[PDB]
C-alpha cells in the first residue's frame, strides 16, 4: 500500500495543486517538519506493507498522480509563524 506526501513552505502552491490535481487531504502547521515525522510514524502503525513516497515539486505529484499507483496522497503546508532565534 503507497503513501504519497506532498510538502510546501507556501500554502498557494498547495492549494493551487490540490484543485488541479484533485485531492483534498491538506494539512498545515508552524513545525511542518515535525508533524511529517508524526505522521509517518502512525503510517507505520497502521500500515505494514507501506511504501513511502514524498514530494516538494508538482511537477513530480502530477507525474506520481497520472500513473496512479498510490492508495493514499496527504499534503503537507508551512505555517507563517516558524521562525529560528539568532544572536550575530
Amino acid at each position: 500500500g503507497t503513501i504519497l506526501i506532498f510538502l510546501d513552505k507556501n500554502k498557494e502552491q498547495a492549494e493551487k495543486l490540490a484543485k488541479e490535481v484533485g485531492v483534498t487531504e491538506i494539512y498545515e502547521s508552524d513545525n511542518l517538519e515535525e508533524l511529517y515525522r508524526e505522521i509517518k510514524e502512525r503510517i507505520e502503525r497502521e500500515n505494514p506493507n507501506a511504501t513511502i513516497l514524498t514530494v516538494t515539486d508538482p511537477n513530480e505529484l502530477k507525474k506520481i498522480q497520472d500513473e496512479g499507483k498510490v492508495d493514499r496522497i496527504i499534503l503537507l503546508i508551512k505555517g507563517s509563524l516558524e521562525h529560528h532565534h539568532h544572536h550575530h
